[PDB]
């Protein structure tokens, strides 16, 4: 069974790239992640670091999480990102996405031993 | 802008493990902690504790500062830390570090409310 961490690299990781990519880099990924399976995810954002410095993030700015719970965690430096956005035209099961590029500081949510990633909360 | 608290705690706290992996800890971490930005920040400790453990110092053995003030604390305990020195070649903007890993008592300055450090005063 698919581990929260598991999961958050399937959702969130792609260090593979610096970038956005593409104008086609949301349509791909939605749907090799697996996140177009049961419906369109309407919004997702990929980070293009490393493992380990979004892993270190859960060790830098505690912040209250959107859900009010209190073990989120903001980068101190911007992160190279993506964010996937579905489009009004996208009707499941092809699912469409505008691929938009950015650097900001991210927000996760950690749990564990060890404390990781399990949720992308933000970014800012 | 920024609290001190907050400062403290990306300057000096790095919950994440109980000591660094590797000899490059500190070139990563005096980065990821923005402690590079305009110029090589010289010396800098990182302390591999819990953020409550650190915070306790504030209740145990009250010293001077450095600076002549009242308000500092020495840890009763040893702690996890890890010494960052840039190198004597060490030229920004590429700033080098030699890691070196403790276990030593730390001295804080405390303030505030919440009554928590403020600055790292030096470890012994």
């Amino acid at each position: 069974k698919e581990t929260a961490a598991a999961k958050f690299e399937r959702q969130h990781m792609d260090s593979s790239t610096s970038a956005a990519s593409s104008s086609n880099y949301c349509n791909q990924m939605m749907k090799s992640r697996n996140l177009t399976k049961d419906r369109c995810k309407p919004v997702n954002t990929f980070v293009h670091e490393s493992l380990a410095d979004v892993q270190a993030v859960c060790s830098q700015k505690n912040v209250a999480c959107k859900n009010g719970q209190t073990n989120c965690y903001q980068s101190y430096s911007t992160m190279s990102i993506t964010d996937c956005r579905e489009t009004g035209s996208s009707k499941y099961p092809n699912c469409a996405y505008k691929t938009t590029q950015a650097n900001k500081h991210i927000i996760v949510a950690c749990e564990g031993n060890p404390y990781v990633p399990v949720h992308f909360d933000a970014s800012v």
